[PDB]
């Protein structure tokens, strides 16, 4: 059991690096990283709600909206982390690249992340990734609040 | 080599729960988990600059601060992640409690975490939590920015 735990981790990692270095057109097959029913998303939101898309081939749909939205998108400083389940793992990363959602200037992002993959069967069943909005407001000229601090010690 | 990498991890983990398990008035001592030098602090913020303090007897001077603005603050939903580092574990998990900023209402805050935890000799040298700012400033009566979608599909 522990041999078949660590195989699949080995290879589940593999899986993880290949997703976090897919750039440029391999983008568009960047689903295929995933079982069919597997579900990948944003999991922070100004709603409070995740935009997760489910399945494999709407992932990949999905792809030609990423790529007009984010058309030249890179992590980078990654840094992935097995943990004691051969089937979850986290990374940390930074990302960066242009943006552009229809409505607003064209604008440059960028951004701190953790990604969390979970894995069945050897494909990524769960792909969450978790940002600071602030910043992507700030690309899009939106507005970010400020807390009031003035009673606020730190 | 080994041997002192698995006890490591096994001792760090103890401390993480610890650490996550933390409510009431153990807050007053949490610091102690901490080297001299150890930093703690909440790395999403709305000004996109972490809220971090440096040094055990800081972080014990700030848990004044913090059971007045969050006085019941209970860490809930807890999943410890160890990883390939022994020094360094990850945890999802919830957070839910009243917040009391001064000069804003009181109010009920929930949200969904990530902590970051890095270890030296024992005690915890960095640790670090990521939330969506967002489910905060609701709490706080604060207006969130809407991202307009009508381009935008998912
Ligand atoms: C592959 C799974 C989906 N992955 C993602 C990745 C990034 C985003 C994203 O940045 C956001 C939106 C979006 C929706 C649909 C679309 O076509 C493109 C962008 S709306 C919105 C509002 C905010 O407050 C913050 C971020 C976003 C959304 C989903
Ligand atoms: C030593 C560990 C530091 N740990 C924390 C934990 C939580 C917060 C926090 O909620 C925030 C603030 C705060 C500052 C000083 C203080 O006394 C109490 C709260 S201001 C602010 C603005 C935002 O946009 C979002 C969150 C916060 C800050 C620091």
């Amino acid at each position: 059991e522990n041999r078949a735990q660590v195989a699949a981790r080995q290879h589940n990692r593999k899986i993880v690096e290949q997703y976090m270095h897919t750039r440029g057109e391999a983008r568009l097959k960047r689903h295929l990283l995933f079982t069919e029913d597997g579900v990948g998303g944003l999991w922070t939101t100004d709603s409070g709600q995740p935009i997760a898309i489910r399945g494999r081939e709407k992932l990949g749909e999905h792809a030609v909206w990423s790529l007009q939205c984010f058309p030249d998108w890179v992590w980078t400083d990654i840094q992935i982390f097995e943990t004691q389940d051969p089937n979850w793992f986290w990374v940390e990363c930074r990302g960066e690249g242009a943006i552009v959602f229809p409505g607003y200037p064209r604008g440059q992002y960028r951004n701190h992340f953790l990604h969390s993959f979970r894995f069945e069967n050897g494909l990524i069943k769960e792909q969450r990734e978790f940002m600071n909005p602030c910043e992507q407001f700030r690309s899009l000229g939106i507005e970010v609040p400020e807390v009031r601090r003035d009673g606020l010690p730190s």
